[PDB]
């Protein structure tokens, strides 16, 4: 019917009540649970339904719910469908509708913000240079001289017949990574076949840990074209330890902007396949995962040596003492080279409140457990202690096939 | 591609589907609209009981390969006989013990499973006082700790018969610490035992008032109100915390015990309930360093800590939580192996728990597993189970929550 939600810490409880307005479906069955999966796997009246539902949604947003707007809002929409079997969506619609898909988005810690997001309408881009455009002045706004703004540019929307408009990259910025000779990897591993690609469209390598990636941009049924972004739209922290002197002479360093560009944008009905969007980053994001996975960076061991840590045994905690510092030197860096972020704890602290604002104002709210807990500390924040229901509402970003 | 669960390692990125699950006979929490997959709780007639039994029987003559034999066939004979004349059945020695590892292993909360098959099953369904019990346990506890060489191990008392009512253990866990209610509102020792010691006083039970006083149990033989027993203190070994480094640490007094030993879990085989059969294995440093120590609602030194390191406990960005969350889970690993007592950190207890993944891969087709409570409290992304997938789902024999007898 209707689950109760427990927080363990306060004892406190709720009831989602909103997860009742999921018409999509999850992994999960009676029979057994998959939410710790990370990746899963639409006709004419199928349309019309999403399409009615989400101007309802809008206009109850704006209170002029039942009004006449509203009915004649509703008039055109059917008409539209009715004629081309598709239509298309307002400014302010879409500016809504973006909005709602992230307050939607179960994996996101960072919703408390979702009321301010910068939409960029794109939706009269005609050709991969002017997709380049676009995208470079999301990255000047967004990125605001370190004092970040979350934003998102949405591009055409998807078309029955013709191809899809996308961007190759999973993020705006990401760092290459060159599989070598001996099978290893220079730079970012989870980067190669991305990286590969590129060259492959004939760019011009590197051989750095850092190479910040080269663009590649697709307009409907054309073979993608490569685009370098301007060093100076592109900000970089670069990291340092608060005490420790040595820490700096590694080199490390970190894009400010996180903004992940691979994702579809669904509203209505309608499939926005390249939509990319930023906000900032969680410092665990960087120090935790990028820098310590052992499929990444995974320099952990080699901050440990450095901290003359004992690496000979487990039990000795090396890896979580130099996590530790690795995550508080982001943090400091950051903090030092005046660009935004927020540390899991703040962060946290901040989606409990999330969790409230909306129990009082929707009923519930969607959340991936496993997903909002950090990589580091999870009980030691609020939201480890906190029971979740996740399902998906629409408005939603979903993910999609690589188009290639 | 196979029509099961996919199941994906993204660090090492390999595939497995998780065929076992399609055993399952009892439903989950989830539904293919929303998952309810981390909530910590959500909630069979003479026939029904019938095919459960047969199902565990089965279960049990392919352990030792011979499904479909004389002894078997000629076993399911005689369950159906036993349960048509009563309404119940036994199990024989051997099958109990296989059923009280086959809970363990099914078992989707516990990351020491690689440990499954070396149980020591005690038995004690003859068992008809409270103040045997008493002694049951006391045995339990001494072979467990073993001086601190621990030993996985579980005493199987009787299982609910028709209208008796049952043997219970009132105590959450064999060994707990006292949780004293004060005035202002606080409480002294372990909050999370508020209730447990509230009960053992309008028991009789005469308190303390210590930051880690043992509690007492009451024990629960069928229809009899509860006896109250007193643990002999040589039995319950403990270990005093200190830091490797940090000689003022020692200077907290903070002590755990060294056995964690369940004890209000029903233990369900072959359709038989067993309301009162504790079972025990060892700590994973994370349990006393993390949780038990540093959560907000439990003893809640990290700020304690924190100042004694000198750290900046007013900002969050500082990471003191991290910081010293770290040094008291190091401090929780150095004394217990200064003191000799067995202890995994969740390093070494995840890594083992991949293995076990490996092998029961090979063994049944994947392994039901709660990824909010494999991975660790703490270095969560650090340990490997972080990055690998999971399925979910109940098979039995299984340990069960049940209500407290209250
Ligand atoms: C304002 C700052 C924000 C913070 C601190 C924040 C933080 C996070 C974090 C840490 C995650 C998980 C990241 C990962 O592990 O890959 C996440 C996921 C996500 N966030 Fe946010 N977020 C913010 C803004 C945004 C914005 C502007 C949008 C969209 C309009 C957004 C959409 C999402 C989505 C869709 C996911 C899930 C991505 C996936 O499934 O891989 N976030 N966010
Ligand atoms: C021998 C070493 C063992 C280790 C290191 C181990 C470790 C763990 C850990 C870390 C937990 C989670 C604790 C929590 O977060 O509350 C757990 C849960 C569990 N373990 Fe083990 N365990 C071991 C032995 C046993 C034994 C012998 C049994 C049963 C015969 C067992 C049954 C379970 C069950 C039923 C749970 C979940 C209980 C619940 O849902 O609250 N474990 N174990
Ligand atoms: N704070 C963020 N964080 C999102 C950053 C994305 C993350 N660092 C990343 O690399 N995402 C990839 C890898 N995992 C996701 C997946 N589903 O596989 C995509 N968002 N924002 O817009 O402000
Ligand atoms: N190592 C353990 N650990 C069991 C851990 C018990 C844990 N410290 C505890 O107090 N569990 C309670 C509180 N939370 C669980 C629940 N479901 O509410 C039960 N078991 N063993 O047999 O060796
Ligand atoms: C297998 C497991 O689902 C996977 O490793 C998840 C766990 N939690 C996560 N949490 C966040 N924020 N980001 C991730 O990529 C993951 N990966
Ligand atoms: C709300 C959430 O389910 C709860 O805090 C869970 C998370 N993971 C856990 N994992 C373990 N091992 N033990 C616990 O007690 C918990 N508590
Ligand atoms: C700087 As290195 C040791
Ligand atoms: C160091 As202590 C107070
Ligand atoms: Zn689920």
């Amino acid at each position: 019917k209707f689950p109760r939600v427990k927080n363990w810490e306060l004892g406190s409880i709720t009831y989602d009540t909103l997860c009742a307005q999921s018409q999509q479906d999850g992994p999960c069955t009676p029979r057994r649970c998959l939410g710790s999966l990370v990746l899963p796997r639409p006709p004419a009246e199928q349309l019309l339904s999403q399409a009615r539902d989400f101007i309802n949604q809008y206009y109850s947003s704006i209170k002029r719910s039942g009004s006449q707007a509203h009915e004649e809002r509703l008039q055109e929409v059917e008409a539209e469908v009715a004629s081309t079997g598709t239509y298309h969506l307002r400014e302010s619609e879409l500016v809504f509708g973006a909005k709602q898909a992230w307050r939607n988005a179960p994996r996101c810690v960072g919703r408390i913000q979702w009321g301010k997001l910068q939409v960029f309408d794109a939706r009269d881009c005609s050709s991969a240079q002017e997709m380049f455009t676009y995208i470079c002045n999301h990255i000047k706004y967004a990125t605001n001289r370190g004092n970040l703004r979350s934003a998102i540019t949405v591009f055409p929307q998807r078309a029955p017949g013709r191809g899809d408009f996308r961007i190759w990259n999973s993020q705006l910025v990401r760092y290459a990574g060159y599989r070598q000779q001996d099978g290893s990897v220079r730079g970012d591993p989870a980067n190669v076949e991305i990286t590969e690609l590129c060259i492959q469209h004939g760019w011009t390598p590197g051989n750095g840990r850092f190479d910040v990636l080269p663009l590649l941009l697709q307009a409907p049924d054309e073979a993608p074209e490569l685009f370098v972004l301007p060093p100076e739209l592109v900000l970089e922290v670069p990291l340092e330890h608060p005490t420790l002197e040595w820490f700096a002479a590694l080199g490390l360093r970190w894009y400010a902007l996180p903004a992940v560009s691979n994702m579809l944008l669904e509203i209505g009905g309608l499939e926005f396949s390249a939509a990319p969007f930023s906000g900032w980053y969680m410092s665990t994001e960087i120090g935790t995962r990028n820098l310590c996975d052992p499929h990444r960076y995974n320099i952990l061991e080699d901050v440990a040596v450095c901290m003359d840590l004992d690496t000979r045994t487990t039990s000795s905690l090396w890896k979580d003492k130099a996590a530790v510092e690795i995550n508080l030197a982001v943090l400091h860096s950051f903090q030092l080279a005046k660009v935004t972020i927020v540390d899991h704890h703040a962060a946290t602290v901040s989606f409990m409140k999330h969790l409230d604002n909306e129990q009082k104002a929707r009923g519930g709210c969607p959340a991936d457990w496993a997903w909002i807990v950090p990589p580091i500390s999870g009980s030691l924040t609020p939201v480890f202690h906190q029971e979740m229901v996740n399902y998906i509402l629409s408005p939603a970003f979903r993910y999609q096939p690589d188009p290639w």
